[PDB]
């Protein structure tokens, strides 16, 4: 309930990322680690790259141990061969323990590592399945909850700003929280409500139906699980199914109209802008994803605000502009709940009871008129026919 040697431990921000200090090796070798919940192995770069400030120095371990295997990792964009090892590993602002952990060092890498992100290294926090080369390689946090008593489970809180940061404003600020092994009632307000993990493997989650405005997209709802769901604090943008996305957009436009964009705005490739503060937040309508419910045909509801789905994006011209690039965009890997989603909410990934629960966050983005949500209960029949197979 109370962990404030871990409040604020996070720094980065959507687009480039949310990064944690932690030290391998002995002594002690600083980096800065991405936090990812969409994959499970634990990597940092071992040799000069030109994004790279610092990377891990494995001859300077008294501790490092070769396991004598190659490794590759790809993910929706980006890639990276490495060495397998294992080494000591602590987190400065985390909690008092030392773990042996499997580390893979980054020799070679493509569309990975990111010029000005200051992370040199990624965290995977989900399941053995899901590794590479398989899921013989423990990741990270069972072997912290194997060898300390640090419960099993962690919450996280990334705060977006609102509007956009410099290089040294962003180094200077807090951009959220990971408590691990417990959960801090300072970053949230309002109830926790929990939707079942349906599978160790991704943080795989359900969705049983999704409103614009509060207006039913009215699809079948293994559409918006097509192919999977997940809750990925590595992705930036709300991916949603191809069928699912342009229903989206087609609903978020019809809200919005009073204003045309640009085909290239809806892509997620060009920006908007409006003079400095005038930013019609009241057009663009709320995006509310109800999750299956622990109790028996219970559902809930997170809502979402423009500020959430609307990035927040420097314009080029010297100008005092307000502008922002669409954060949603399609998939044909399932539904992807990235930062968009989670800057709106406090998220608590509690493995120990197989479930994942959102709050509104002490650090959404809103005005004076509305706020993200947490709501239910709804009684929800056959979601579990939601999922895919
Ligand atoms: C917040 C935050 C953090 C970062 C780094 N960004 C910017 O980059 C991305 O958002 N990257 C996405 C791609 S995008 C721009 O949505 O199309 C991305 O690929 N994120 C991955 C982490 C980054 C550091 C490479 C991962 O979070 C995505 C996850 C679904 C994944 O690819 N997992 C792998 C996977 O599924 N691989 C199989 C296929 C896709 C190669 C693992 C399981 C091996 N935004």
């Amino acid at each position: 309930g109370s962990f404030v040697e871990m409040v604020d431990n996070l720094r980065g921000k959507s687009g480039q990322g949310y990064y944690v200090e932690m030290t391998v090796g002995s002594p002690p070798q600083t980096l800065n680690i991405l936090v990812d919940t969409g994959s499970s192995n634990f990597a940092v770069g071992a040799a000069p790259h030109p994004f790279l400030h610092r990377y891990y120095q494995r001859q300077l371990s008294s501790t490092y141990r070769d396991l004598r295997k190659g490794v590759y990792v790809p993910y929706t964009q980006g890639k990276w061969e490495g060495e397998l090892g294992t080494d000591l590993v602590s987190i400065p602002h985390g909690p008092n323990v030392t773990v042996r952990a499997n580390i893979a060092a980054i020799t070679e890498s493509d569309k990975f590592f990111i010029n000005g992100s200051n992370w040199e290294g990624i965290l995977g926090l989900a399941y053995a399945e899901i590794a590479r080369p398989d899921d013989s390689l423990e990741p990270f946090f069972d072997s912290l909850v194997k060898q300390t008593h640090v419960p099993n489970l962690f919450s996280l809180q990334l705060c977006g700003a609102g509007f956009p940061l410099n290089q040294s404003e962003v180094l200077a600020s807090v951009g959220g929280s990971m408590i691990i092994g417990g959960i801090d009632h300072s970053l949230y307000t309002g109830s926790l409500w929990y939707t079942p993990i349906r599978r160790e493997w991704y943080y795989e989650v359900i969705i049983v139906r999704v409103e614009i405005n509060g207006q039913d997209l009215k699809m079948d709802c293994k559409e918006y699980n097509y192919d999977k769901s997940i809750v990925d604090s590595g992705t930036t943008n709300l991916r949603l199914p191809k069928k699912v996305f342009e229903a989206a957009v087609k609903s978020i436009k019809a809200a919005s109209s009073t204003e045309k964009f640009p085909d290239g705005f809806w892509l997620g490739e060009q920006l908007v802008c409006w003079q400095a503060g005038t930013t019609p937040w009241n057009i663009f309508p709320v995006i509310s994803l109800y999750l299956m419910g622990e109790v028996t045909n219970q559902s809930f509801r997170i809502t979402i605000l423009p500020q959430q789905y609307l990035r927040p994006v420097e314009d080029v011209a010297t100008s005092q502009d307000d502008c922002y690039k669409f954060a949603i965009s399609q998939s044909s890997t399932g539904t992807v709940m990235g930062a968009v989603i989670m800057e709106g909410f406090y998220v608590v990934f509690d493995r120990a009871r197989k479930r994942i629960g959102f709050a509104v966050s002490a650090c959404h983005v809103h005005d004076e008129f509305r706020t993200a949500a947490v709501e239910g209960p709804f009684v929800t029949l056959d979601m579990e026919d939601c999922g895919y197979n």
